[PDB]
């Protein structure tokens, strides 16, 4: 029955034809279950173990590589017994690596869900209903609840389903809807209809929403909706309906598919130059039945010599490394790519109630009278530290710790706070934290009392559980609580009637301790307490009291104030009627004012500092909350989003004010304003979307259901460890610690990972250029193959492997943060780096066939072949007489290729040291700035000597150990590449912007 809120109680009962006194009959339940299904969200947690792998391979580059594998498959398939002892190994290698990444990534996803399953479904969901079945209330599975059911809820209960309040058993009912509405202070409900059919959740004051919890009171109601029809249900679907388009860095890799797919065409161009050369000569000794087995062979030859086949692993490795580091800070990163992505973020949108704030009401300011003398009235003002329910903090006066017990006024203040209170505080040994019991604004008084410790009770040797009520317990022993006059909306105050307890003070008599909205309570005070004595309430005294209440009620503070007083000579129980709250106000008159306490939903400790760091990092921080604007702004001032006295005319908007703006203005407003309050969940999503329309990598931070859609739409969703399950599933990262500053650390790391990431891409690909420049020089130009496929593979893969991951330990500069986030569209590899790795790329060419072929021509132990009899080596087993040498097989000798490979390797080791800095000379930025890199080169080099000695290896890799004379030639051929780049860099720093 949607719209139940607009209908009356009888209407809702009639609608389902159920008795309010007995509940549904077991026959109706069976029928309603049939017509409405069970109470519950559509079992979540999609994407199976299979789904993951599926999309894993759906990467452009893995695809390119895998496709390569199909083409190379027919090549290794079309190869005769010449070097096919391991030439067909290739496909297995590639394929293995493929599954090698599918396995890892998928591993991380499942893993994630696990850390993300932190006590969250550990506790079974129950619901209390009355059914014709029996007279007593029944505790059943919440999933078995159906619309029409009669439900009962009480303090501490989690509302099982969307319910229409029928009858309130307590004087009043209070609900904390923060987990859904972001509403700071609990909402007091009523049973009358809410006419406006368009009333938002904050207006449905006669409804209880599934997922929320009862702050105070007891009530009976009728279930309106369940499953996906509930407010929380709607949001889950809304959220699910939002699309996750793509990934910020993944997009970069999707983008590198360009540089390679493009070579696909580039090779076609180089090849086109020889194909036509044969459509001129009349030969019929093998058409499309025989002759052609060479044309398609080189296409993959250079292909694989094109794809820097390490990189997908290297990326996973370094990235994952960043993951772990984040984790050392309690940074659960549910996804590997966002790791770096949070770095690129230009904007951080953060929720209020539950994320930027702790969500626990806390008393921090208070005052009693100091002295009264005529028109003079001075107050004793104190401040209180601590921003949670924990009994940890201090009372200060003029910023210095004092002993509250030395102020008689505070002893009575603490006493009123402890006695005039229907709630308490507790320690959840399971969650390991303190929790309120009953109303937040009352628990705040409880913990205040535990901090004050006015009787200096011993608390150092106590357990967390005992510490929670130590001081309060002491005070509860001084007076017997006869009864309490519960809070009423007209009077706006609460009081308790107490009689003397311990015989220590029996000459005291009965007392009434009162608290409530300042104006009404102070107006009912005829006296003011000063220490232990009392003076009459005078205009000058009242003025001073009200002026400080006023200050605390707005401006920098904007605290919720409560006035505390006591009735020294209360009526006799007999002369008091306690069944009608309409009489209470009169009993709470002729009172003695004692003091005032100021409280509010505190910002988390580290938020202010965090927002300042982001500022310096050029990252904006925008508050987007469902709470009222007054509170939104107040918290913005406390954390620094707004100046203490700044005017926020057009920098803070309500949901409505925002909507009253033309789309264009709305969009613009997201770039200017930093506080959006009283907004709906779609509002949050909308704001993020606007930000993204300016090509800004945006992050969202939340805890409640109303954050879920925005969290998902943001490039990086960040959920509070103590937040809802929804918010977490919709996030890439979870602050298990609730430490807001971890976000900044994540940005910092997400940044270091990155830079060093484009790095191992530089150095790595280097080989492919040098690699095909040689194949092209020997195919369409001359000399035999200087290097082969299953030769260059071990290079790219292991030879260049450890060094890359090595770049993961690459030391970030000490100024990586104190600088703005990089361009959204910025390419990556280009301009002066394309040429930087192209030049170096094409150098290795003149170094391979060069220092290698060198063996063929001038190598003291090589043939001594002439230049073009080498560029025509193909015509050896026929036009032999033209160049009568010795054995037409020396052209397929391992020595030349080994000479070439060894040059590739040595050159890459050096370029590893170079790629250290984009434009910094190796003299300015020494190669020992990265110890891992030095060790990786050692490891790669010794792995080279391994492939050249251990019999099995040199056999399957078409090589042969070079001579010291040949190595020295390799060095003279390779080393100078450092000189070339050491020069190109210089030209970049001096005569260029570098
Ligand atoms: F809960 Be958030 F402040 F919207
Ligand atoms: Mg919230």
């Amino acid at each position: 029955m949607e719209a139940a809120h607009s209908k009356s109680t009888e209407e809702c009962l009639a609608y389902f034809g159920v008795s309010e006194t007995t509940g549904l009959t077991p026959d109706q339940v069976k029928r309603h279950l049939e017509k409405y299904g069970h109470n519950e969200l559509p079992a979540e947690e999609g994407k199976s173990l299979w789904e993951l792998v599926i999309e894993q391979f759906e990467d452009l580059l893995v695809r390119i590589l895998l496709l390569a594998a199909c083409i190379s498959f027919v090549l290794a398939w079309f190869e005769e017994g010449e070097e096919t002892i391991t030439a067909f190994v290739e496909p297995f290698v590639i394929l293995l690596i493929l599954i090698a990444n599918a396995i890892v990534g998928v591993w991380q996803e499942r893993n994630a869900e696990n850390a993300i399953e932190a006590l969250k479904e550990y506790e079974p969901e129950m619901g209390k209903v009355y059914r014709a079945d029996r007279k007593s209330v029944q505790r059943i599975k919440a999933r078995d609840i159906v619309p029409g059911d009669i439900v009962e809820v009480a303090v501490g209960d989690k509302v099982p389903a969307d319910i229409r309040i029928l009858s309130i058993k307590s004087t009043t009912l209070r609900v904390d809807q923060s987990i859904l509405t972001g509403e700071s202070v609990s909402v007091i409900k009523h049973t009358e209809p809410v006419p406006d059919p368009r009333a938002v959740n904050q207006d449905k004051k006669n409804m209880l929403f599934s997922g929320t919890n009862i702050a105070a009171g007891k009530a009976l109601g009728i279930v309106a909706t369940t499953g996906v029809s509930t407010e929380i249900g709607k949001i889950r679907d809304q959220m699910a309906a939002t699309e996750q388009d793509k990934t910020p860095l993944q997009q970069k890799l999707d983008e590198f598919g360009e540089q390679l797919s493009k070579v696909i065409s580039l090779i076609c161009v180089a090849v086109w130059l020889i194909n036509i050369g044969h459509f001129n000569d009349p030969v019929h000794g093998g058409s499309w039945i025989r002759g052609a087995i060479y044309y398609f062979k080189i296409a993959v030859a250079l292909a694989v010599a094109a794809i820097p086949e390490g990189l997908p692993a290297v990326i996973t490795t370094c990235l994952a490394l960043g993951t772990r580091r984040m984790a050392k800070k309690n940074a659960i990163v549910r996804s590997l790519p966002s790791v770096e992505t949070l770095g690129c973020t230009s904007v951080i949108c953060s929720d209020k109630t539950g994320t930027l704030t702790t969500n626990q009401m806390s008393v921090c300011k208070m005052f009693i009278i100091d002295k009264v003398d005529g028109d003079f009235c001075s107050l004793n003002e104190f401040s209180i530290t601590g921003s949670t329910y924990a009994p940890e903090g201090e009372v200060l006066k003029n910023d210095k710790p004092i002993r509250s017990g030395q102020f008689d006024g505070l002893v009575e203040l603490a006493t009123i706070c402890a006695l005039c209170n229907d709630s308490s505080l507790d320690f959840n040994e399971t969650k390991g934290v303190y929790e309120k019991v009953g109303e937040a604004t009352e628990t705040a008084l409880t913990t205040l009392v535990e901090k004050m410790n006015v009787f200096n009770t011993e608390v150092r040797n106590l357990s967390k559980v005992e510490r929670a009520n130590a001081c309060n317990s002491v005070i509860r022993q001084l007076m017997k609580k006869e009864f309490t006059l519960e809070f009423s909306r007209d009077r706006k105050s609460m009081s308790v009637y107490c009689s003397p307890a311990k015989s220590s003070r029996a000459a005291v008599g009965n007392k009434m301790f009162v608290k409530g909205a300042p104006e009404g309570v102070i107006d009912r005070c005829n006296y003011v307490r000063v220490g232990t004595t009392r003076v009459p309430m005078t205009g000058p005294v009242k003025e001073k009291i009200l002026s400080v209440i006023k200050e605390w009620g707005t401006g920098r503070d904007t605290l919720r104030c409560l006035a505390l007083a006591t009735r020294d000579t209360p009526p006799k129980r007999e002369e008091m009627v306690l069944d009608d709250s309409s009489r209470f106000m009169e009993y709470e008159t002729d009172l003695t004012f004692v003091g005032v306490v100021g409280m509010l939903d505190p910002p988390r400790k580290e938020v202010m500092g965090s927002i300042q760091l982001c500022r310096d990092a050029g990252i904006r921080v925008i508050m987007i909350t469902g709470d009222n604007k007054g509170t939104a702004i107040a918290i913005c001032r406390r954390i620094g989003i707004f100046g203490e006295n700044e005017e926020v005319a057009d920098r803070a908007y309500t949901g409505r004010e925002f909507d009253d703006l033309p789309l264009a203005e709305q969009r613009e407003a997201c770039r200017r304003a930093c506080c959006f309050a009283r907004v709906e969940p779609s509002h949050k999503s909308k704001i993020v979307e606007y930000l993204q329309s300016y090509d800004e990598i945006t992050a969202m931070t939340g805890d409640g259901v109303n954050d879920a859609p925005a969290l998902k739409k943001a490039e990086i969703g960040i959920a509070m460890g103590s937040g809802t399950a929804v918010a977490k599933t919709a996030s890439e990262m979870v602050l298990a610690d609730d430490n807001f500053s971890t976000i900044v650390a994540a940005v910092e790391e997400g940044r270091a990972i990155y830079n060093n990431m484009k790095q191992f891409i530089r150095y790595l690909i280097s080989s492919n250029v040098g690699e095909v420049v040689c194949i092209f020089l020997t195919a369409a130009l001359g000399l035999p193959e200087a290097l082969i496929p299953v030769q260059l593979l071990w290079v790219n893969l292991v030879t260049d492997g450890l060094p890359a991951t090595a770049l993961g330990f690459n030391p970030p500069d000490l100024d990586i943060m104190d600088r703005p986030p990089r361009s959204p569209k910025e390419p990556l590899i280009s301009g002066w780096l394309f040429f930087r790795y192209m030049a170096i790329g094409g150098y290795v060419g003149a170094a391979t066939v060069g220092a290698a072929a060198w063996w063929f021509m001038y190598a003291e132990d090589g043939p001594g072949v002439t230049y073009h009899q080498l560029t025509h080596f193909m015509q050896c087993t026929e036009d032999h007489p033209h160049f009568e040498g010795l054995d037409c097989e020396i052209f397929e000798a391992p020595e030349p290729m080994t000479m070439a490979l060894s040059v590739l390797v040595t050159i890459e080791m050096c370029n590893a040291l170079n790629s250290l800095s984009e434009n910094q000379s190796l003299m300015r930025m020494p190669p020992w700035v990265n110890i891992w890199l030095l060790g990786s080169i050692c490891l790669s080099m010794s792995l080279h000597f391994l492939i050249l000695y251990v019999d099995p290896l040199p056999m399957i890799f078409k090589l042969k150990a070079l001579d010291l004379t040949q190595w020295l030639m390799v060095l003279k051929i390779s080393l100078p590449v450092i000189g070339l780049d050491e020069i190109l860099k210089f030209i970049a720093r001096n005569y260029l912007e570098g």
